[PDB]
């Protein structure tokens, strides 16, 4: 049992209901086995694990060497993810906070993060039809569905970006889900690290956030998706992007991007928040793109390399 989690005992409210550490589902430590590291994420290394044939999970761990504020951050992360209920948001199996190091147990996303996926699964001479337009539109729909759920529930994400989206598996039938809430977590509990390149004009100027903030960011996510994992605003630094965007500058279409898809991006990037579509409208426009043969029959560019 943690001293400062129990000393502070923060409440978390979502959708008009309040929760605390006692609502989290504590899984006995003896039921949890770590299998392998999966890379660096929230709070450091994320691990593949199994609970109690067993349940496969991703495990975030809290470093035993950490501040009181890191502890509170970890608790709040558990509270936030445990209260969401949507198929396009990673599930929380539970927590193990009463042994050290402390764990949060999450849905295992075998496909990894979307940015790395797009970069590694780009069409190439060795894998010429590794992805098609419809694969990209399905990822877009999946994430817009998760964002619509957050909007409906008045939760502002603030960091919708390909790096924070995960895939259930690499192969066909993959489902994309929002897999990080670290920015929202920090804001709930209270610059060279802000995600400037995903932020609308009114964000870094006035510090005003609404769900139309997430709409802007979703537009940038769409560019990330249809570019196959390029960094937004190629060649521009954070301050160059800030000045560019606040003066009306917008990204060009990604290579081979169909016009109807690019038009969704440019609507998401309307200077005035009121002119930006909500996620219901974004979903309708993604569906229309998905039904249009000229969109879905467009070939993605082949990135040059060897046959092996
Ligand atoms: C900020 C957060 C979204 N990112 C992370 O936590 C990172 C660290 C874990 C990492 N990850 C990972 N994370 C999670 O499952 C996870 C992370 C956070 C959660 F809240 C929930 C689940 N699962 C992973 C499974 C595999 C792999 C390895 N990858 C599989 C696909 C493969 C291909 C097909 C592209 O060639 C390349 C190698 C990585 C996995 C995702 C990125």
């Amino acid at each position: 049992t943690s001293t400062i989690m129990t000393d502070y005992n923060p409440n978390y409210s979502f959708a008009g209901k309040t929760s605390s550490i006692s609502d989290l589902k504590e899984v006995p430590r003896k039921n949890i086995t770590l299998i392998r590291g999966l890379g660096h994420g929230a709070f450091g290394e994320v691990y593949e694990g199994q609970v109690s044939s067993p349940l496969q999970v991703a495990v975030k761990t809290l470093p035993e060497v950490c501040s009181e504020q890191d502890e509170l951050d970890f608790l709040m992360e558990a509270l936030i993810i445990s209260k969401f209920n949507h198929q396009n948001i990673v599930r929380c199996i539970g927590v193990s906070l009463q042994s050290l190091p402390r764990f949060i147990l999450l849905e295992l996303m075998a496909g990894g993060d979307l940015k790395s996926f797009l970069r590694e699964t780009r069409p190439r001479p060795s894998q010429p039809s590794s992805l098609a337009m419809l694969d990209l539109l399905h990822v877009a729909r999946d994430i817009a569905c998760g964002c619509q759920y957050l909007e409906e529930n008045h939760f502002i994400h603030r960091d919708i970006a390909a790096r924070n989206c995960l895939l259930t598996c690499p192969g066909p039938g993959r489902v994309a889900k929002i897999g990080d809430f670290g920015m929202a977590r920090d804001i709930y509990r209270a610059c060279a690290m802000l995600p400037v390149k995903w932020m609308p004009p009114e964000a870094f100027m006035e510090g005003i956030f609404t769900s139309k903030t997430d709409t802007w960011s979703f537009g940038v996510l769409l560019w990330e998706i249809f570019s196959l994992g390029y960094m937004p605003y190629p060649s521009k630094s954070n301050q160059e992007v800030l000045e560019f965007v606040t003066s009306g500058g917008r990204m060009d279409p990604p290579k081979n991007c169909p016009g109807p898809v690019y038009r969704i991006m440019t609507q998401c990037w309307q200077h005035q928040p009121e002119d930006r579509p909500n996620f219901a409208i974004i979903l309708e426009r993604i569906e229309y793109c998905t039904q249009d043969p000229d969109v879905i029959n467009t070939a993605l560019p082949i990135e040059y390399g060897p046959l092996v």
